[PDB]
């Protein structure tokens, strides 16, 4: 009983994955016929027998999407041992995960499950995990101030949310172990990585990803991820999706409640009962926890130290944090597709109000976020004007999370001036009362209009009707050269010198910023 919408980009999908998902599969067949976590993420093996961390400095940020490529590259140099029946993926999160699924789906044709680490008084939450205190308790003490592992069934249920320092967390480790041995193509239970990984799940990613309010980060990796397993989704699946998936979560980059007051409140388990229930996430999949993905309604306990499953939360305890989705924050998941002779971008709407929707204002062009500040001080933006700032995607500099830019702009916009962003690049992954345009491909230096684009060009930011469009003639445009962007400060300095061939190779944003190739790519 799946709703129209998701059943139907779920359809185009498979559709559009046809060649491509069958090649990989008949690879995946012919592979078959032959705790502190300041930064230690490791790949131990199965049948058990024991990789690179974050990157996010000043400029060190620069390397940070490449360091997902790195990370995939170093699962592949682990598992290229080829002794393992099955694998064990011990990975933080954002940056780390990605990178490791992409290397694991390599190997798809072996079982696997991630294995978390989890996210002060920590009394409470162990009495929770054992019985002695309900979820009236847990709630109101973190009231007093790996969710896409969870959806697409990569890891135990309920597994992300247990204190590392808890007993539980012992029993899950344990179990872990255990699961993926049961996993194994011995029979029974046969459940490979790049089978559990399908259009159904990746699907499931996108909706969860959508419901809870998720970073716009997670869109390229989505996609990335999807694309090594022979799955191609575009953004035409993102704005779609979006429209039928309501918000039913505020996590602290949007309000003040953190990962533990969501899990309080409901988590995972209630989130994923109302998307099921709603017909919103595909219940037909299988997990590394059987088959099923009701499954994941339900949640661990230690009771007499022994680890059970117990039926998860039907209601919200607190509805400012976590929501059903007949009563939704919004009935949608605010990610609009932005189309013109611009090119191809991303919005979020959630945070903007309809009045902010649309601007048609004069451009003002940077190439460097650092810019801004003297261009604000000078009163060149006390008006109504669209800030682009090119040089910022994958290719130009490994596409740095931009944080100097929303800020500025969200005071401009409360002085009452009609403002929006328009980039190459990405911000924190957040979303901005400001309306954005982001990951704008083909980007500056790929030849994109924008590197054409001059100070007073006038640009419609219409997120109402899905335009981006830069507002002159193409006989205009014909004589206009492209100002030649200095990236020689981008190009050594912080080991940058050593990803030039695989910044140069970085696919578009909506094909997941990908260096690596698929193997029905080359099947």
């Amino acid at each position: 009983h799946m709703h129209s919408v998701v059943q139907s980009v779920t359809d185009r999908i498979i559709a559009r994955s046809k060649a491509s998902r069958e090649a990989y599969l008949a690879a995946l067949n012919d592979a078959r016929n032959h705790l502190l976590k300041q930064e230690v993420g490791s790949v131990a093996q199965v049948a058990g027998v024991p990789c690179d961390g974050v990157t996010q400095g000043q400029p060190g940020m620069e390397l940070s999407l490449l360091s997902r490529e790195v990370i995939a590259m170093a699962t592949a140099v682990g598992l290229s041992h080829n002794m393992f029946d099955g694998a064990l993926l011990l990975g933080i999160c954002d940056k780390i995960v990605p990178g490791l699924l992409i290397g694991a789906l390599s190997f798809g044709h072996l079982p696997m499950l991630f294995v978390p680490a989890g996210p002060g008084k920590v009394d409470r939450a162990q009495l929770l995990e054992a019985e002695a205190q309900s979820y009236h308790s847990a709630g109101t003490c973190t009231f007093y101030g790996q969710l896409m592992l969870e959806v697409m069934g990569l890891q135990l249920p309920g597994s992300s949310f247990v204190n590392p320092d808890d007993p539980l967390r012992e029993a899950l480790n344990k179990m872990a172990a255990k699961q993926v041995c049961r996993l194994t193509e011995l029979g029974t239970q046969y459940s490979p990585i790049g089978e559990v990984v399908n259009e159904k799940s990746i699907v499931n990613g996108i909706v969860a990803l959508l419901a809870t309010g998720g970073s716009t980060n997670l869109t390229m990796h989505i996609v990335a991820a999807a694309r090594a397993a022979g799955i191609i989704v575009n953004w035409d699946d993102f704005s779609e999706l979006s429209d039928a998936v309501p918000l039913l979560a505020r996590v602290y980059p949007n309000g003040h409640a953190d990962i533990n007051h969501f899990h309080a409140a409901g988590g995972m388990a209630f989130l994923i009962k109302e998307l099921l229930d709603a017909g919103l996430l595909h219940e037909d999949v299988n997990t590394v926890a059987g088959y099923g993905l009701r499954r994941y309604t339900q949640e661990p306990k230690l009771l007499d130290g022994e680890l059970r499953w117990v039926d998860g939360p039907t209601v919200s305890l607190d509805t400012e944090v976590l929501t059903s989705v007949a009563t939704p924050f919004q009935n949608n998941g605010g990610l609009k597709l932005l189309k013109g002779n611009l090119g191809r971008a991303v919005i979020k709407v959630s945070a903007v109000q309809p009045q902010h929707r649309v601007v048609e204002a004069p451009a003002v062009v940077i190439d460097d976020q650092n810019k801004l500040d003297a261009l604000f001080k000078s009163g060149a933006l006390d008006r109504d004007c669209v800030v682009v700032v090119k040089g910022q995607g994958p290719k130009a500099n490994g596409m740095p999370e931009l944080h100097k830019l929303t800020p500025l702009l969200g005071s401009l916009q409360d002085k009452g001036f009609k403002v929006a962003l328009m980039t190459d690049g990405r911000m924190s992954g957040a979303s901005g009362k400001v309306p954005a345009a982001i990951h704008l491909t083909p980007e500056a230096i790929d030849g994109g209009l924008i590197a054409k684009v001059q100070d007073g060009d006038l640009i419609r930011v219409d997120a109402l009707t899905g335009e981006l469009s830069l507002l002159v003639s193409d006989t205009e445009l014909a004589t206009r050269t492209a100002t030649e962007i200095d990236l020689r400060h981008s190009r050594y300095g912080m080991g940058r010198e050593l990803f030039g061939v695989l910044r140069s190779n970085l696919s578009s944003p909506e094909t997941g910023a990908r260096s690596t190739s698929a193997i029905d790519e080359l099947y």
